[PDB]
C-alpha cells in the first residue's frame, strides 16, 4: 500500500528495551471462532487504560485467523471485517502509547501444524503466505510501535520439523515485505519450535539475507509441574528450583548471545498456584530476565490477572513484581522442600475451626528492605510493636490481635487480608483464612451413573475455595495415573494434574470425563482424595471419594 504518516524507524534492540514489560490480551482476538467466543467479552478500550496505568509499556496482541477466512485455496481471503477489527484494536493500543506485537496464533495447531501426519505442507505454506500478505497489507502503514510475530508456539518435534519452522519465518518475512508500506523496516519477532527455549536453541536458523530489524521470541512455562499444577506440586523456590530456571534461560541466551530476546508469554496463574510460591517464582523470573537481558510479557487470559470490567488486578503483587525490574521485593517465605511432611506459606495466616487462637509467626524474605506499615483490607492500619512485631525475618502477630478477626467457632472462609508495605518493591498480601476440612455431597458413585460428561461433585468449601490436588489410587494400591510420581514425596505421590484430571468451580470439585475413563479401563474401584490448603499433612484437610465400576 501507499502510506501517509511518518514512520520513525527503531532498531530491534530499542524496540525490545521500550516494550519492557508487556501484557497479553489473551483469549480475545485469539479466541475461536470470534473474540467473545471464550471467557472474554468484546474488546473494549478502557482495558488498555488499565494496562497502561499498571506500568506496562506494550500489549502483545494474539490473533487467531482460522475462522475468519472467506475463501480457501488458492487465495485464502481474510474477512475484511476481521482485518479491520484487528487494525482497530492496534489503534486502541498504540494511541495510548503502548507498543504492540501482533501474530498468527491458534492457527499454529488448527491448520499450520507441520508435525501432523496428513498435513499438506504445500497448502500450509501457501495459506500462511497469503495470510501474512493480507495481514501485512492491512497494517503496512502502522507506525514503528507495531511489530509482527511469525506464529505462536508452532508444534515442532524433530529437527526436520524445526527446518519447517525456519521456513515459516522466511515465508512470513517475504509476505510482509511484498505487502509494502513501512513493512521493510518493521520490527519482527522470529520464532522457534513451540517457542520452547531448547527447540529454538536446537533448530532456529536466522532467515538468510534478513533485512528487517528482528528479535527472538520464546515462551516460558517451566517447571511444568508447578506452573500447570501437575502431580501435587504446590511449592516453588528451592535451590534446585531457582537453578533449573536460571539454567534454562541462560542456555537460551548463551545460544543467541547478541540477539534481542522477547519472553512473550509466561505465567504462574493466581487461579491455581499458591501465592507465596508464585511470588517467589515471578520475582526470580524477573531477576533472571534482567540477568539474561530478556523483555518479559505476562500471559493473561482475562481470569488470571486484570478484570477488564472493573480494572482490579486480581494479583496486584505479581503485577508490582513484573512492572519493576529495578526494585528489590520482600516476599513471604514458604516450604520448598518436597520431602517435608507439612507445607507452610507466609502468604496466609491459617486458623482451623475448633482450635484455639494462637500467635502466628510468618517468616519473610526481607532482602534488606524494612517493613514500613501494614494495612488490612478494611482500611485499618495496624500498630507496629502492638498488633505485630518483627523478629529477625519473622513477623509475629499476637493472639489478642488475631482474635479480633476470628475465634475458635467463627465461620470458615476468607477473612480480611493484610497488605505489607516495605522499604521497596512490591507490597505482599497475607490472607487470613478460617479453615475446616470440607465436606462432599456424595462419597461414592458408579462410573456408569456419572458418564456422559465430567463428574461435578458438590462441595462445602470451608476456608480457601481452591482444590490443591487430587490423589488417585486403585483399590489395590496401584496409582491411577503416572506411576513415576511415586518419587515426588508425601504431597506428590499418586497425585494427578489440574485441568487434565481434576478441576473445581464455585460449588463443585470436578473429575474430568477423562479421569472417569481411566477408572473404567482400570476395571477397579479407585479412591480419589481431594486436597485443600493448608496442606498441613496428607490427610486432615482432605476429603475422600470413591468411584465404583
Ligand atoms: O485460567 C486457566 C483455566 O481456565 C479455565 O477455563 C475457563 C475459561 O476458559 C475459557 C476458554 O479457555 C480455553 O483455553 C485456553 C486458556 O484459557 C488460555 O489460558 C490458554 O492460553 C495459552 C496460550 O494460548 C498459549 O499461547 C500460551 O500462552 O500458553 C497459554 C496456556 O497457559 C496456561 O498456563 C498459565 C495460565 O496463565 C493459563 O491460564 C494456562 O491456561 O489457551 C487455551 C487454549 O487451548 C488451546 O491452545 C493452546 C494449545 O496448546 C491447547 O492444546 C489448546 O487446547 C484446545 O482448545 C480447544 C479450543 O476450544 C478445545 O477446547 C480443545 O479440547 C483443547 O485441547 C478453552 O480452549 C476454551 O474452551 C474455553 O472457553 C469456554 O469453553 C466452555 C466449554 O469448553 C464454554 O462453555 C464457554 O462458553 C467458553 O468460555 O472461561 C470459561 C470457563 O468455563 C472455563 O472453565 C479452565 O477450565 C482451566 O482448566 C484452566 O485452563
Ligand atoms: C484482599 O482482600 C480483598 C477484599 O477482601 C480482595 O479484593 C477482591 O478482589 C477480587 C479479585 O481481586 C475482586 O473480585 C472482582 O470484583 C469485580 C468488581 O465488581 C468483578 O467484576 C470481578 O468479577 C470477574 O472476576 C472473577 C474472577 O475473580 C470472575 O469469576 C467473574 O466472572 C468476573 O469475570 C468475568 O468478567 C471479566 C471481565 O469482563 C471477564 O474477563 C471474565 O472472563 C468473566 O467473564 C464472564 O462473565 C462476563 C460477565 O461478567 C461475560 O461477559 C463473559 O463472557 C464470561 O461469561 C471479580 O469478582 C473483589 O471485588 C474484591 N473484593 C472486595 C471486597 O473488594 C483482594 O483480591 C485480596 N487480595 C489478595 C492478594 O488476596
Ligand atoms: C545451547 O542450547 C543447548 C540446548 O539447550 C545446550 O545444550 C544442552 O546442554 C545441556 C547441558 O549443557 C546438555 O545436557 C547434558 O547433555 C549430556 C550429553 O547429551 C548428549 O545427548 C543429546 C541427546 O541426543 C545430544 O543432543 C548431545 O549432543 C551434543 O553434544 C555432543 C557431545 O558433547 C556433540 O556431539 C553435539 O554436537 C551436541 O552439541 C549429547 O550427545 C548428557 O549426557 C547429560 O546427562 C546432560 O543431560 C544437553 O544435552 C545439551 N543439548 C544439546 C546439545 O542438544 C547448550 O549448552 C547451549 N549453549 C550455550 C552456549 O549455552
Ligand atoms: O501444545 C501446543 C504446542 O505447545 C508447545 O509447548 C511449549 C509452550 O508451552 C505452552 C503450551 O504447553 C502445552 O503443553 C499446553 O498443553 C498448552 O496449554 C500451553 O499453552 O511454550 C513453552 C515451551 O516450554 C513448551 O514446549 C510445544 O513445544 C509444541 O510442540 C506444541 O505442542
Ligand atoms: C492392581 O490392578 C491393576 C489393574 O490392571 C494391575 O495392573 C496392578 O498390577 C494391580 N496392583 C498390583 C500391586 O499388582
Ligand atoms: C482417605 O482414605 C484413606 C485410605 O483409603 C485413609 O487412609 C485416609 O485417612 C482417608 N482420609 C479421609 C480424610 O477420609
Ligand atoms: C508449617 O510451618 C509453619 C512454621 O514455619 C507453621 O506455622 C505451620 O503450622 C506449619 O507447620
Amino acid at each position: 500500500a501507499n502510506c501517509t504518516g511518518s514512520f520513525d524507524a527503531i532498531s530491534a534492540s530499542d524496540f525490545v528495551a521500550n516494550i519492557n514489560p508487556g501484557w497479553n490480551l489473551g483469549n480475545s482476538l485469539d479466541a475461536t471462532p470470534n473474540e467473545d467466543s471464550w471467557n472474554n467479552p468484546t474488546v473494549q478500550e478502557s482495558t488498555f487504560d488499565y494496562v497502561k496505568a499498571a506500568g506496562f509499556k506494550s500489549v502483545r496482541l494474539p490473533v487467531t485467523w482460522t475462522h475468519h477466512f472467506t475463501s480457501e485455496s488458492p487465495d485464502w481471503t481474510v474477512d475484511p471485517k476481521w482485518l479491520q477489527r484487528v487494525s482497530d484494536v492496534i489503534d486502541m493500543i498504540t494511541s495510548r502509547g503502548l507498543y504492540t506485537i501482533v501474530n498468527v496464533h491458534h492457527d499454529s495447531w488448527e491448520w499450520a501444524d507441520v508435525t501432523k501426519s496428513d498435513a499438506n505442507i504445500t497448502q500450509i505454506e501457501q495459506k500462511f503466505e497469503k495470510l501474512w500478505y493480507q495481514i501485512g497489507t492491512k497494517l503496512a502503514c502502522k507506525s514503528s510501535m507495531v511489530a509482527f510475530e511469525t506464529i505462536n508456539e508452532p508444534p515442532c518435534n524433530t529437527a526436520e520439523d524445526g527446518a519447517k519452522i525456519n521456513k515459516f519465518n522466511e515465508i512470513f518475512l517475504r509476505a510482509i515485505n511484498r505487502a509494502g508500506g513501512f513493512n521493510a523496516k518493521r520490527v519482527v519477532n522470529l520464532v522457534g519450535g513451540g517457542m520452547d527455549s531448547v527447540k529454538t536453541s536446537q533448530w532456529f536458523k536466522t532467515p538468510a539475507n534478513i533485512t528487517n530489524p528482528w528479535a527472538l521470541q520464546f515462551h516460558f512455562y517451566s517447571p511444568y509441574d508447578f506452573i500447570f499444577s501437575a502431580w501435587g506440586k504446590t511449592i516453588w523456590g528451592s535451590d534446585s528450583d531457582k537453578s533449573e530456571l536460571d539454567s534454562t534461560l541462560g542456555l537460551l541466551r548463551g545460544n543467541f548471545t547478541d540477539v534481542p530476546i522477547v519472553l512473550g508469554a509466561f505465567d504462574a496463574s493466581p487461579t491455581n498456584t499458591e501465592p507465596a510460591a508464585r511470588w517467589k517464582y515471578h520475582d526470580y523470573l524477573i531477576r533472571s530476565t534482567k540477568k539474561y537481558n530478556m523483555s518479559p510479557i505476562i500471559w493473561d487470559n482475562g481470569l488470571d490477572h486484570l478484570d477488564r470490567s472493573s480494572g482490579i488486578w486480581r494479583d496486584p503483587v505479581s503485577i508490582e513484581i513484573i512492572t519493576n525490574g529495578n526494585e528489590t521485593n520482600s516476599l513471604p517465605d514458604s516450604t520448598v522442600d518436597t520431602s517435608a511432611p507439612s507445607q507452610s506459606s507466609s502468604a496466609y495466616i491459617y486458623h482451623k475451626v475448633g482450635t484455639e487462637v494462637t500467635d502466628q509467626t510468618l517468616p519473610f524474605i526481607f532482602n534488606d528492605n524494612t517493613l514500613v506499615s501494614i494495612q488490612d483490607s478494611k482500611g485499618t492500619t495496624l500498630k507496629a510493636d502492638t498488633d505485630y512485631t518483627v523478629s529477625g525475618s519473622n513477623i509475629t502477630f499476637p493472639a489478642s490481635f488475631l482474635s479480633t478477626y476470628y475465634s475458635e467457632t467463627s465461620e470458615p472462609g476468607l477473612l480480611p487480608n493484610f497488605t505489607l508495605k516495605f522499604s521497596s518493591g512490591a507490597s505482599p498480601v497475607v490472607q487470613l483464612v478460617q479453615w475446616d476440612t470440607p465436606t462432599l455431597s456424595k462419597t461414592s458413585a458408579a462410573a456408569s451413573s456419572i458418564s456422559g460428561s465430567d463428574l461435578s461433585i458438590p462441595i462445602t468449601w470451608k476456608g480457601l475455595p481452591k482444590l490443591a490436588t487430587v490423589k488417585a489410587l486403585l483399590n489395590n494400591g496401584t496409582y491411577l495415573v503416572d506411576d513415576f510420581t511415586q518419587w515426588f514425596g508425601p504431597f506428590g505421590e499418586a497425585r494427578t494434574t489440574y485441568s487434565n484430571q481434576w478441576n473445581w468451580d464455585d460449588k463443585n470439585v470436578i473429575l474430568t470425563q477423562a479421569t472417569v475413563e481411566a477408572v473404567v479401563a482400570a476395571g477397579q474401584d479407585t479412591v480419589f482424595t481431594f486436597e485443600f490448603f493448608p496442606r498441613v499433612d496428607t490427610t486432615t484437610n482432605t476429603v475422600n471419594f470413591t468411584l465404583t465400576v
